[PDB]
């Protein structure tokens, strides 16, 4: 539709906690009788340069750890890594977890994210993953730990954690598992974001958002090969659109009797000659931070 | 000031709950051991052309409002209207309740909106209230009595309740007193938005974010008077500037070391050339919905 709209923060809010070790405080994830946060919390200015975690974190002990639940010390009694993540056992386990699972998602889809500044919720948003594996994000003095996440009913479905701001001043993380999504690594080195791509499938979807509110003047009476389709759209920038997503798309174009390749003649042509001042659901521009899953959720 | 950020919803979920009278059904604020909704619940169809609200409430007892707090009923022991609200009392207080206030914000402030459907929060958005008091984006249909709400610490700003859509897309409700922002009135006539403007304070406090995100290009070596400044700016449809919007700038004229003046010689220019196919802060066009509070506090 028009406005982007992130999930209700409230089920997330209830998880969120500070960790402090020594100088460093970040933000962790409380579910169960589990604490996660990101590794780098046991790292200092030097450590951060090469560390050896898995030696760093041999020194720590327990009382290294300092979790604040808001006016709570949460005793740590365990820890462990898990990738790029830290797991500390708690002796409370959290009696606002949510029904949650952990999900990887892939390049282009959207969650909300809850930015947090030393354990307390600080403002929620929504936004992609990019095709290039980073969010444009908004993290700011001390939003590490923060983390990304749908909501489908009331399960939680987290799929990211923020971890280090890049060159260009994107941000790149983990999933649940401690696994970086990208070619990204949790120390200073000279690692860049690779250059970035429209998300076609999104602003496919976007399209059809905008027909079925009546929004639909861009729309023409000629199709295309989906070779053509991509030949046309990778010079705009745009990500090659796969049969993968033509059948993605597949719900929205039942519902509108527009085929997926009607529509990317349609785009192609708005690609080729611009809006000519016009605008599609009150934007100058092809939105591309909705998906089909999104677009389904709000009007259709 | 990349991205729009809505305040976490947490506190302002505990509080939706469904309220019903007829087939009526929408979103009432249940705080302590009232619920406030809008008052057009009452209303059918032939009430909503042409309703006395008065006699309408008259005819009604506490048992014929169905209120609901999840599958759980409340049961309705006292009503009263409040200008467009309708107050019910009901026999529990909400423990959920957060610390809270009611204020009437002015145009061109900003707000979260808790967007729900049937007493089910949905999703979250950041806006701003509109010079001409509408609120934009095709977001609010359905959900009635959704409210917009500031969060200072751990107390709750309501500020909006959500009653109507205009012929033209956008929404109108009222404060958490049942008075409307803006001419309109809570039945259906051919009400329209007034003229609207851009709200010129917060495209200049975007402005300077922009350039404390090292955003620079759109700077000039120009000044202007304020009054040199308004005779353009009016010209493109934007609020006339004020030395009490200058006087607003100063700690951010103070952050950027650019004079306020300077900053409008940088907008004066960007409205009479256009920028170019470049773009500030990711976006194509100049952003008006974050106020220098809102700079000062997401983006530096
Ligand atoms: C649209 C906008 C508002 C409402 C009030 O409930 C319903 C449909």
């Amino acid at each position: 539709g028009f406005r982007k709209m992130a999930f209700p923060s409230g089920k997330v809010e209830g998880c969120m906690v500070q960790v402090t070790c020594g100088t460093t405080t970040l933000n962790g994830l409380w579910l169960d009788d589990t604490v996660y946060c990101p590794r780098h919390v046991i790292c200092t200015a030097e450590d951060m340069l090469n560390p050896n975690y898995e030696d760093l974190l041999i020194r720590k002990s327990n009382h290294s750890f300092l979790v604040q639940a808001g006016n709570v010390q949460l005793r740590v009694i365990g820890h462990s890594m898990q990738n790029c993540l830290l797991r500390l056992k708690v002796d409370t386990s959290n009696p606002k977890t949510p029904k949650y699972k952990f999900v990887r998602i892939q390049p282009g889809q959207t969650f909300s994210v809850l930015a947090c500044y030393n354990g307390s919720p600080s403002g929620v948003y929504q936004c992609a993953m990019r095709p290039n594996h980073t969010i444009k994000g908004s993290f700011l003095n001390g939003s590490c730990g923060s983390v990304g996440f749908n909501i489908d009913y009331d399960c939680v479905s987290f799929c990211y954690m923020h971890h280090m701001e890049l060159p260009t001043g994107v941000h790149a993380g983990t999933d649940l598992e401690g696994k970086f999504y990208g070619p990204f690594v949790d120390r200073q080195t000279a690692q860049a974001a690779g250059t970035d791509t429209t998300i076609t499938l999104n602003v496919l979807a976007w399209l059809y958002a905008a027909v079925i509110n009546g929004d639909r003047w861009f729309l023409n009476r000629f199709t295309t090969t989906l070779n053509d389709f991509n030949l046309v759209a990778m010079k705009y920038n745009y990500e090659p659109l796969t049969q993968d997503h033509v059948d993605i798309l597949g719900p929205l174009s039942a519902q509108t009797g527009i085929a997926v390749l009607d529509m990317c003649a349609a785009l192609k042509e708005l690609l080729q000659n611009g809006m000519n001042g016009r605008t599609i659901l009150g934007s100058t521009i092809l939105e591309d931070e909705f998906t089909p899953f999104d677009v389904v959720r709000q009007c259709s």
